[PDB]
RNA sequence: GCAGACUGCGUAGGCGUGCGCACGCCUACGCAGUCUGCAAAAAAAAAAAAAAACAAUAUCGGC
DNA sequence: GCCGATATTG
């Protein structure tokens, strides 16, 4: 163990080139520490100093462009600072701290030229008090300390004299002189003087030499002076994992096909069972893949290799004899080293440049990771330790955490009969023979390659490396391999010994002090085969779930949504303030550690009483056979310690055994007659929450609670599920003081008077403050939310996405789960905060009525919270209609009426003089909201072609109900299928056989009613969007969007289009075609944002005119803003003006050289309103790129007498061209991109002169240089 | 010259209260009218994807 | 419809 130290003078880091390039040139000398001198930044600049991969980054930043040190100590590194000194003028740093618990002192110093040895005595008699047998001096010291090391030899003058004199009563010596007494190596080579000099020197004390291991001088291009690299022995691999963009490239792909199939071709034979066999296939991938990686970084910088060969080469010779011509050579090489490395450099920031670009503003990962705090440092260092201590020894904490989970993961409590006298209890349910037969149906190709596809991306892979793109990129042929090992897994019931192999990452629990080791949840990272054969498992499963757990489980069971609990809940809360007697309490029951206190025991005995027996039950029972998991703590891979219970909480499958384990648990509280829950109506609500959480409601809870407590106390017994019941809250209601006192006595639940969380919903005790707790603070919360936001630097369209992607799923959350009658203040409030905050607290630029209005409008849709609370307020509607028997949520109401009498009200007369309760929280408003769009659309809601054959009407015909059952189990649902008039009973054979199988009374009364005129008129009129979006659909998946997007049609006002007011100004009428090709280029100019949001701007007057300026300000001054002396009209500023006339007329002497004669339009670039005659797209793809080009152009400069000058204009545009040219090679659209660019760049290369093109970097990118 | 706030006029729908009318609130709505942040923009931001998984749900968009 | 991205609950 070596710690390698590096010290360079880069002589300024302002060019990025060179900053990332000495960043990539760093990351390949792999230095343990590194001290950099003359940044060239600021205070303000050490924003600029944010490197990839390197998080300790300490600087020390002056206030001139001149100064400024930092230092770098490697991830590798675990030095541990204590104090930081920094110089305000970046002379100097210094950081006391130690490494392995090893104290190190060092110190970086850059002395004037002039008088250095004076200034450092200064230092050192400043830091004596600090410099003791761990220090290292460091910096530029801007002066040599022995003869040695001066090419010239020269005497050391009487201040290194001194100088040294003041190191050795400091006892610190020249390490590279003790470690090389005779190397005459230098450093710095003076072009003034051609003479080599060794000015910077590492200093150290001489206890540190014993530690020392090896000191070097290594001549770089990278800067003028060389660094010197020490490395200090210290006191006694990391896991590879696959990089993604390595398999980019088409060589190595062919490479992996070919390495694959000659393995299978290879390796395959009978002696090997399949799954040692694929273990074997992994780690020949996993040598192979490093060895390709390797072979791809040899060949990408080859050029480089070769060029450092020669210069290494010829360097050597310099050194021993140095030659005129050899120096030259020497000189020009350097030269093309420094291209083909700024060639590299280039390639890669604009590589990332187009990447950001094309997502600089949508709804993506860079925006979700601007808007989203800097991430807390998930790296653990000091933790509350068992006992007492903080502790921050790291080989102690990693002691500490590593036997606190594997204590927390090793109990199986093996007590079977238990468990069987457990299970044999409680009866539940039990898959039929053919679910059984479904589950153990054979693995199928076709199966492997869905999951893989549907397999995520952009995730970490597992203990190997692979990353679930290996698998996709070589699906085609490596599913065949694992179709066979799945094969055998299912025959043999054994798992390759890398499936049980997982890495634990410990994540902070949010609002939980991350300094105790208990608040830190374990998420698995599991190999990526280990994690598709689990998703196939869990795919199983789910295939039969909604059978095999209640509906009162709402967690992680498809089709069910979480709102459901909480609006059953509230309705069960506002029941028990309504009743008389208030005698029961509800409780939110959490479970403690759930898929970690699960006995795998326990859960494979459930899924055999299950049904679940065969092939699915072995291959359940191996996977948790022998699991492991290595805790990757601080990057370093802990023991194994095979988890002996829970489940894997990483893993596809954990979430369905855990859903169906606690439904044992769940079936025994509904299955006790002793916890009678509330009563509502018909139906016993004892129970719902989400998978682990759960939430009770009892009556007369000093005997329910209690019998409730005993039951969890056996199922805890019997498989390990703890309840937390310290942070376990609950809701007590009783008509005495008394009693309540006393149930508090016996039950150990907290009690919160006011209020529980619970599905991030603050249900209140009493359903009155419902708002109060859920609504106000939200809206508080969004105010505080965006309030930190008010300085985020994101245009108006990045404001409006940031607004859809964080405020806007809270909200609807909130409104799904709690869609109360909210007072218009709240949607005022809430339109005003997020308004102010899209245009950063100035007056809205664009109309809200243009935004708001569909992405037609050529707008980013701001969003409308007033119709998403309608959207999801009628979205009720939908399960009214349904009347789906599981949501059992909606029949949980007041009972004042008989409350079965809410799947009618859609389609359906209204019960005239009949209320639904004034207490009505939720239902009521649906009914209202729906009937408003109902009559906003002016449809009869009460008969239409949707109306359920038994709603009312043939209720109303007093209809025997086994009349209603033969209808519709013969022809449909629906009045229409029975038909009407002509078509009553006449349009299927099975509509005439139903016709007969009818009795005369109820077949005439069914005519009587079917066949009457208004009936007829009323049902046969074909049904408007608004009624598909309620009967046609079957499942409620995208319900809101739809509900959303009819609202926006209906709603859609009249609002003052801004393309006519083009048009005004432009006194030329736009026809609707012309409008509708505005809009459309509007919406498709460009992929990327940024130029969207220039044309989005351009076309919607975005940009205050100096005629706006003089009304708002009431001055005369309508002057444009260039000296122009005419008219500000917005038209003047884009196209008519005279300092901006010059680069349209440049734009159209491109345009014509590019042999396009379109008209001097201004409609044409302002807006895309191409004449009617022109519509070929292929000039048109390049011809909205120039304008856009010329569009910012005038735009940066839209103000200024300057005139907005050409080589602006060229510059955007190579901007936009090389933005796109990256983008597209990613995307693999290089074809369309060459054919609407190449034109375009001959064009620009022929009229720029080199000169002017190498200084601005233009170098062509589809041709060769 | 865009928009919101907001005064008033007023249409219609609903809910609550009172004895066809009156009151209170809310919705959607057009009109006249006062403002009102204001320099001017491009700040560059980096804003970084890349590590920390899993199930379900919702949203948005592009194809 | 798919196919990416984001948040919501655990
Ligand atoms: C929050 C969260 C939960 N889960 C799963 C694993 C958990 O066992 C299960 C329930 O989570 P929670 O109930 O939210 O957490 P918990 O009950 O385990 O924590 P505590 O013991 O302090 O109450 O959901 C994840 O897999 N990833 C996550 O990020």
């Amino acid at each position: 163990s070596h710690i390698t130290i590096l010290t360079l003078n880069i002589n300024g880091l302002n060019s990025a080139i060179k900053r990332h390039r000495l960043a990539s040139w760093i990351k390949s000398q792999d230095p343990s520490v590194c001290c950099i001198q003359e940044t060239h930044l600021t205070c303000r600049d050490t924003h600029r100093l944010k490197i990839k991969g390197w998080r300790k980054i300490y600087q020390a930043n002056g206030k001139q462009k001149k100064a400024g040190v930092a230092i770098l100590v490697s991830d590798k590194t675990d030095f541990k600072p204590t104090k930081i000194k920094r110089d305000k003028e970046g002379h100097y740093i210094m950081v006391k701290g130690s490494i392995q618990q090893e104290e190190l002192t060092i110190l970086n110093i850059y002395a004037p030229n002039t008088g250095a040895p004076r200034f450092i005595k200064q230092v050192l008699s400043d830091l004596q008090r600090d410099l003791d047998s761990h220090t290292l001096i460091m910096g530029d010291f801007n002066t040599p300390l022995s003869t040695l090391d001066r090419s010239t030899r020269q005497k050391v003058n009487k201040d290194t004299q001194e100088l040294n004199s003041a190191l050795h009563q400091a006892d610190l010596i020249d390490i590279y002189r003790t470690l090389h007494p005779k190397s005459t190596e230098y450093t710095f080579f003076s072009a003034p003087h051609h003479t080599y000099s060794k000015i910077d020197h590492i200093v150290g004390s001489k206890a540190l030499l014993s530690k020392c291991k090896r000191t070097e001088i290594i001549t770089n291009y990278l800067s003028d002076h060389s660094a010197i690299k020490l490395e200090l022995r210290i006191k006694n691999s990391t896991t590879w994992k696959l990089n993604n963009l390595l398999l980019n490239d088409y060589w190595v792909h062919n490479e992996m096909k070919a390495e694959i199939k000659m393995f299978f071709e290879t390796n395959e034979n009978k002696d090997t069972t399949y799954q040692n066999l694929w273990d074997a296939f992994k780690a020949v991938c996993r040598g192979k893949f490093i060895a390709l990686n390797a072979h791809k970084r040899k060949q990408e910088r080859s050029k480089i290799d070769t060029l450092t060969s020669q210069l290494k080469e010829l360097e050597k010779q310099e050194q021993t004899h140095s030659k005129a011509s050899r120096r030259q050579e020497i000189t020009k090489i350097r030269a093309e080293l420094k291209e083909i490395e700024t060639q590299k450099t280039l390639q890669k920031i604009n590589e990332s440049r187009s990447w950001f670009f094309e997502r600089i503003n949508k709804i993506d990962r860079p925006l979700a990771r601007l808007i989203k705090k800097k991430r807390e440092k998930n790296q653990i260092d000091t933790i509350k330790n068992d006992k007492g201590d903080i502790t921050t020894d790291p080989t102690e904490i990693q002691t500490t955490i590593r036997e606190y989970y594997k204590h927390l993961y090793a109990n199986k409590l093996e007590n079977l009969e238990e468990m069987d006298k457990f299970l044999d209890t409680y009866t539940l349910p039990r898959l039929n023979q053919e679910e059984v037969e479904s589950l153990n149906r054979p693995i199928t190709g076709s199966e492997i390659v869905a999951i893989i596809n549907s397999l995520p991306t952009k995730k970490s892979p597992g203990p190997d490396g692979f990353t679930a793109e290996f698998y996709q990129r070589y699906k085609e042929e490596l599913v065949p391999f694992l179709l066979k090992l799945f094969q055998s897994i299912e025959k043999e019931g054994i798992l390759p010994n890398s499936f049980y192999e997982a890495s634990i990452i410990l994540i902070p629990k949010p609002g939980r002090d991350t300094t105790k080791k208990e608040n830190f949840r374990p998420i698995s990272l599991m190999n990526i085969d280990a994690k598709i054969l689990n998703k196939i498992l869990a795919n199983r499963i789910q295939q039969h779930i909604k059978k095999l757990i209640h509906h009162d489980q709402v967690g992680f069971i498809p089709g069910m949504q979480g709102w459901f609990n909480i609006r059953k809940s509230i309705n069960v809360i506002q029941h028990i303030n309504r009743a008389k007697d208030k005698n029961h309490m509800i409780i939110s029951i959490d479970a403690e550690k759930a898929f970690d206190k699960i006995q795998q025991p326990f859960m494979l005995k459930t899924l055999n009483k299950l049904g679940i027996d065969g092939t699915y039950f072995k291959i359940i029972r191996a996977i948790y056979d022998k699991p492991t998991a290595n805790i990757i703590l601080n990057g370093q891979k802990l023991e194994a310690f095979p988890l002996k219970t829970g489940t894997r909480q990483g893993c596809p499958l954990s979430p369905l055994l855990f859903n169906i384990v606690l439904e044992v648990l769940a079936r025994a509280i509904r299955q006790e007659k002793e916890i009678k829950g509330i009563q509502l109506g018909k139906e016993e609500v004892k129970l719902s929450l989400f998978a682990d959480d759960m939430i009770v409601y009892l009556e007369n809870p000093i005997v329910s609670a209690q019998n409730l407590l005993k039951l969890i106390s056996n199922f805890s017994k019997v498989s390990g599920y703890k309840i937390n019941v310290q942070k376990s809250q609950a809701f007590l209601y009783t008509n005495n003081r008394q009693t309540e006192s006393q149930i508090m006595g016996e039950l150990p639940f907290t009690i919160a008077s006011k209020r529980i969380k619970y599905l991030g919903i603050q249900l209140t005790r009493d359903v009155k403050d419902l708002f109060k707790e859920n609504y106000k603070p939200l809206l508080k919360e969004i105010k505080e939310e965006t309030n930190k936001w008010k300085n985020i630097p994101c245009s108006w369209v990045g404001r409006i996405n940031i607004v859809k992607m964080a405020i806007l799923p809270k909200v609807i959350y909130r409104f799904n789960a709690i869609p109360i009658k909210l007072p218009m203040t709240f949607f005022t409030e809430l339109e005003k905060t997020t308004l102010k905050f899209i245009w950063n607290q100035k007056r809205a630029r664009i109309a809200k009525s243009i935004l708001s209005q569909k992405n037609k409008a050529g707008g980013i849709t701001l969003p409308d919270f007033k119709l998403y609370y309608k959207a999801t307020v009628t979205k009720t509607a939908w399960y009214w209609y349904q009347n789906r028997d599981i949501d059992q949520w909606n029949r949980t109401e007041p009972s004042e009426i008989m409350p079965h009498i809410y799947n009618y009200l859609i389609f359906d007369k209204p019960e005239k003089n009949k209320q639904w309760g004034k207490d009505s929280l939720f239902n009521k408003w649906c009914w209202e909201n729906w009937l408003a769009i109902c009559r906003k659309l002016k449809l009869d809601p009460f008969l239409t072609p949707y109306t359920k054959i038994n709603s009312r009407w043939i209720k109303d015909l007093n209809v025997k109900p086994k009349t209603i059952k033969t209808l519709e189990e013969n022809l449909g649902i629906t009045i229409q299928d029975i038909g009407v008039g002509k078509d009553f009973m006449s349009k299927t054979p099975k509509a005439m056989a139903t016709k007969d199988k009818i009795d005369k009374w109820d077949l005439i009364k069914l005519k009587s009613f079917c066949t009457a005129k208004e009936t007829t008129i009323r049902v046969n009129r074909q049904p408007t969007t608004w009624e598909k979006i309620f009967a046609t659909y079957s499942s409620d998946k995208g319900l809101i969007s739809r509900i959303y997007n009819e609202l926006k049609q209906i709603y859609k006002k009249k609002t003052n289009n801004p393309i006519k007011k083009w048009a005004k100004d432009m006194n030329r009428h736009f026809s609707k075609e012309d409008i509708y090709a505005a809009k459309k280029h509007m919406k498709k100019c460009s992929s990327s944002l940024a130029i969207r949001e220039m044309q989005i701007k351009t076309t919607m007057r975005y940009h205050l005119t100096p005629v706006r300026m003089a009304i708002i300000k009431k001055s005369g001054n309508n002057r444009c803003w260039r000296g122009c002396g005419e008219i500000g009209t917005l038209l003047h500023c884009w196209w008519d003006c005279k300092l901006v006339q010059p680069l349209w007329k440049s734009v159209w002497r491109f345009l014509r050289d590019l042999e396009l004669e379109i008209p001097f339009d201004p409609a044409i670039p302002l807006l895309g309103i191409y004449p009617n005659e022109y519509k070929s797209c292929c000039y048109k793809d390049t011809c909205t790129r120039m304008f856009i080009a010329a569009l910012f152009t005038i735009a940066k400069t839209w103000n200024q007498p300057k005139c907005p000058t050409m080589i602006d204009w060229i510059k955007k545009m190579w901007h936009i061209y090389t933005m796109e040219y990256y983008a597209a090679i990613k995307n693999d659209e290089f074809i369309s991109f060459v054919g609407t660019w190449m034109k375009l760049e001959t064009i620009i290369l022929s009229k720029l002169s080199q000169e002017q093109k190498t200084k601005h970097r233009i170098f062509s990118l589809i041709g060769g240089n």
